[PDB]
Order: C-alpha cells, then structure tokens, then sequence
C-alpha cells in the first residue's frame, strides 16, 4: 500500500518529478554525520530495486527500496558496543564473522581504511551499505570461476582483464 | 589571448573559476541531452591543484586542450560520421589506445557506458567509458609480473586489490 509510504513522496518534489532520482532521495535519509547520502551508495538501491534500465524506483519495489535499509540498520545497531554509531576493528571482528566469515586480524585492519575518511579508525553507515553489499559478493565472484577449497582464482593477460572490472 | 574571452563566456557570474553543474552547460556530447555529471566530475577533478572541485583560468588552460584532444580521437574514428560511434567504430577506438580486447567485451563494455540503448556510445560517455577503463588496466598491469597476465589470489590476499 502506498498510503502508508505517500508522505515519503511529498519531501521528494523539488523539481515536480514523481520518479525518484539520485537525489530525489537524498533528503530522506542520514548517514550519522550531518553530511549528505552518497549517491554512489544510492544508485546500489535503485539499480538494484528496480527492472527498468534507468534507475528510479516504484512502489513494486520502494516497499523494499527503502526496506533494505530497515534490514540494514537493525544489524548495524545490534552492534554498536559504543552506541557511537560507529564499528570498530574489535567491533568488525565480531560482525564479519556474524556473516560467516573466517578471516584475520590484519585483513581486520585493511578494511576500515577504505571507508574510515575522517581517520579515527572507524566506519560511518552512509560507507556501510555500499561496499558492505559490494564485499558480500567477493566472495562471491570469487565464487562463479574457481574453487579451489583454497581461494586462489586466475586467467591471463586476455579477458583476464576484462574481468577485473 | 582569445581565451581570455572564452573563460568568462561561460563564467555566469564574474567568479573567474567555472564550476562544476555550470560546466555540464558548456560541454556538448549531441545527445540534445545533457552532458554526463560524472565525466564532468573526472574533468573537474583530475585536473584541481586543490579540492576546490573548479578550474579557474590559470587551472582551466589545459582542460580546455585535454577537451579538444577528447573530440580530435571521436574525430578519426567516426569515419562514419555520425556524430555519434558504434561497435565497428569503438572497436579501432580501444585497440587504437591498445586494448587487447575481444569482442565479446564490448557488447559487455558499450552496455555499461552507451547512457541511452541504442549502442551507440556517444561523446560523453566515451570520455566516461575511458577513465575507468583505463584506470583498471593501471595496478593490474603493475601488479601482473611476467606480462603473460595470470593472477594465483588467495582469499583474504586477493579481496583487496578491488579495493
Ligand atoms: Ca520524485
Ligand atoms: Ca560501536
Ligand atoms: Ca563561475
Ligand atoms: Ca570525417
Ligand atoms: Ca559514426
Ligand atoms: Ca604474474
């Protein structure tokens, strides 16, 4: 039912449009900062909520655009030690291997670096879910070409190329 | 010199440094459309001593000249000539910028950078459909030793390379 979601649509009308762009959600939601949603961990919400090839979303989906988040946030709560809002490298110890993971202290120090700008050593959300859902599948690619029972994957100088992409 | 002149032609107000979403203004790729945010993006950025994401006219000199360079490439391979390139015509495009690549992954690569399906990558997504292009051959063709282009990774040893 989109009653129940029609007043998320009237905050999205700074230019008319009905059809949600990047931006047009943008306002929506916090990344725990005060800083704006990036759009790069946007497009992973529509792109992906949505069969058209043009990326805005419906109610078809919008019933989930948003609900993967709900899904989202759960988790990052139920591990918030600090209550911070943010995860640590004990924290992310315990949360990665929530997901079934095995692996080790340094790679449990590798990761933040990506994410962690201000350089406290510790993730915001809006450098949560995009590149969560991206690392959710490195295992995954990993997956489709080689296993090994020890990870190792490889081709040569090719395609080989056109698959690291 | 004339350029003087073309620096505040698109220079809305006087501020002498053109921003970004005022520069999708000025670069034209034919769509009738606009001109791709994100190749603008790269444009801007690549090309700032600072984070002030904008190129002043003691900054924008050059994008000017790596501007013209981008069309003097269309230019050649648009044979055709149709303001507009084609499988047939990418193909010589990434070859001729040395792309060893099939043509299997170009149906693979046109699809993620042609913005409008028609298969017909135009002058903006081209720029687009270059930066990152070419930004992956880079490590990899570091990280690759004996250039033969095989790559033994381990699971918590390869994670982080796309990374
Ligand atoms: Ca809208
Ligand atoms: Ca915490
Ligand atoms: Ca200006
Ligand atoms: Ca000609
Ligand atoms: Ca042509
Ligand atoms: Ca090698």
């Amino acid at each position: 039912d989109q009653s129940f979601l029609w007043n998320v649509f009237q905050r999205v009308d700074k230019d008319r449009s009905g059809v949600i762009s990047d931006t047009e959600l943008q306002q929506a939601l916090s990344n725990g900062t005060w800083t704006p949603f990036n759009p790069v961990t946007v497009r992973s919400i529509i792109s992906m909520f949505d069969r058209e090839n043009k990326a805005g979303v419906n109610f078809s989906e919008f019933t989930g655009v948003w609900k993967y988040i709900t899904d989202w946030q759960n988790v990052f709560r139920t591990y918030d030690r600090d209550n911070s809002g943010m995860i640590d490298k004990n924290e992310l110890k315990q949360a990665l291997s929530g997901f079934g993971y095995r692996l080790s202290d340094q790679f449990h120090d590798i990761l933040i670096r990506k994410f962690d700008r201000q350089g406290r050593g510790q993730i915001a959300f809006d450098d949560f879910i995009q590149g969560c859902i991206v690392l959710q599948r490195l295992t995954d690619i990993f997956r489709r070409y080689d296993t090994d029972q020890d990870g190792w994957i490889q081709v040569s100088y090719e395609q080989y190329l056109s698959m690291v992409f």
